[PDB]
C-alpha cells in the first residue's frame, strides 16, 4: 500500500499536470488513485518534508491514513478534502503566503485541509444536536459538533503508529502544531466565520501587519474558509458540477429529519429547494465576502473573486427555466 506509493519516489508537480500549479486546474480532474501521490508532491514542492524533517515512509502511511478516514457521501469525501488542500498548494504558490506567514503556519494549514472534514456523515451541526449523536453528547455545548470530531479524528491519526509526523518536533513545535490545527479546522464553521467577520474586515481596511499576530490567526481563518469554498472559484462546469453533490448530500438529511419529525431548513428539502436562487444566495451573503476579503489582501486573488461572481451570474442566467425543484 505505502511502499507501493514510495516505490517510485516523490513525483514533481509538473509530471502530474503541467498546469497543475495553476487556479484554472480543477483537481478533481486528476484519478483518485493518484491523489495520495499528489500531496506528497505538494508538500515536497512547498518544501514541507525537508524543513520538519518529515520522515518519508511515516508521511505516505499518515497520508493513507487520511484518505481512508473519509466516508463516501456525495460531498464529504476524500476528493473534497484533496481539492481544498491542492487549493492550499496553489495559494503557497501564487499569493506566496511566505510573505505573510510563518512556515510552521502554512504548513499547519496544509495538513489541517487535509483532515478538516475527517470522519464526515454528510450531515451538519444541527442535525447532530437534533439526533443526539455521541458527538453531540461530547461537543454540543461548546459548539461546532462536527468540526472537534474532525480535529479528534486528525489526532487519533496523528498518534496511530507510524503515522506520527509530528513525533520527532521540539516541544514548541508540536504544541503550535496542536494550537494551529484546532483553531483552523474550527474555523471552518459557518458559525466562526460569522464572528470573525468584523474583524477580517477591519484588518483588510488597516492592511495586513505582520508583526501583528491576531492577523496571522485572521488570515488563517479567511485562508482556511477559503479553501474550504474553492468548489466556488474554478468554471461553471466544476460548480455546477459540485452544486449536484451538495444538495445531494443536503437533501438525504432532509429526509432524515422528516423521519424524526423534523422540519428541515429550505435548501435540505427538495421539495421546497430552488437551487439557483438558493446559490445565489450563498454567492452574495457567504462566498463573495470572503474571495472580496481575499482579493483585499492579495490583490493577486483578483482572479478568484470574478470567476465566483460570475458563476454566481450563471446561477441567474441558467434560472430563465431551470428544473423547478
Ligand atoms: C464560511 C463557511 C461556509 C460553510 C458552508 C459550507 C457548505 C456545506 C456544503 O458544508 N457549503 C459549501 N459550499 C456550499 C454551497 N455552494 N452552497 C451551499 N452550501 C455550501
Ligand atoms: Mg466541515
Ligand atoms: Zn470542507
Amino acid at each position: 500500500e505505502y511502499t507501493k506509493l514510495l516505490h517510485d519516489g516523490i513525483q514533481p508537480v509538473a509530471a502530474i499536470d503541467s498546469n497543475f500549479a495553476s487556479f484554472t486546474y480543477t483537481p478533481r480532474s486528476l484519478p483518485e488513485d493518484d491523489t495520495s501521490m499528489a500531496i506528497l508532491s505538494m508538500l515536497q514542492d512547498m518544501n514541507f518534508i525537508n524543513n520538519y524533517k518529515i520522515d518519508c515512509p511515516t508521511l505516505a502511511r499518515f497520508c493513507l491514513m487520511v484518505k481512508k478516514g473519509y466516508r463516501d457521501p456525495p460531498y464529504h469525501n476524500w476528493m473534497h478534502a484533496f481539492s481544498v488542500s491542492h487549493f492550499c498548494y496553489l495559494l503557497y504558490k501564487n499569493l506566496e503566503l511566505t510573505n505573510y506567514l510563518e512556515d510552521i503556519e502554512i504548513f499547519a494549514l496544509f495538513i489541517s485541509c487535509m483532515c478538516h472534514d475527517l470522519d464526515h456523515r454528510g450531515t451538519n451541526n444541527s442535525f447532530q444536536v437534533a439526533s443526539k449523536s455521541v458527538l453531540a453528547a461530547l461537543y454540543s455545548s461548546e459548539g461546532s459538533v462536527m468540526e472537534r470530531h474532525h480535529f479528534a479524528q486528525a489526532i487519533a491519526i496523528l498518534n496511530t503508529h507510524g503515522c506520527n509526523i509530528f513525533d520527532h518536533f521540539s516541544r514548541k513545535d508540536y504544541q503550535r502544531m496542536l494550537d494551529l490545527m484546532r483553531d483552523i479546522i474550527l474555523a471552518t464553521d459557518l458559525a466562526h466565520h460569522l464572528r470573525i467577520f468584523k474583524d477580517l474586515q477591519k484588518m483588510a481596511e488597516v492592511g495586513y501587519d505582520r508583526n501583528n499576530k491576531q492577523h496571522h490567526r485572521l488570515l488563517l481563518c479567511l485562508l482556511m474558509t477559503s479553501c474550504d469554498l474553492s468548489d466556488q472559484t474554478k468554471g461553471w462546469k466544476t460548480t455546477r458540477k459540485i452544486a449536484e453533490l451538495i444538495y445531494k448530500e443536503f437533501f438525504s438529511q432532509g429526509d432524515l429529519e422528516k423521519a424524526m419529525g423534523n422540519r428541515p431548513m429550505e435548501m435540505m428539502d427538495r421539495e421546497k429547494a430552488y437551487i439557483p436562487e438558493l446559490q445565489i444566495s450563498f454567492m452574495e451573503h457567504i462566498a463573495m465576502p470572503i474571495y472580496k476579503l481575499l482579493q483585499d489582501l492579495f490583490p493577486k486573488a483578483a482572479e478568484l473573486y470574478e470567476r465566483v461572481a460570475s458563476n454566481r451570474e450563471h446561477w441567474t442566467k441558467v434560472s430563465h427555466k431551470f428544473t423547478i425543484r
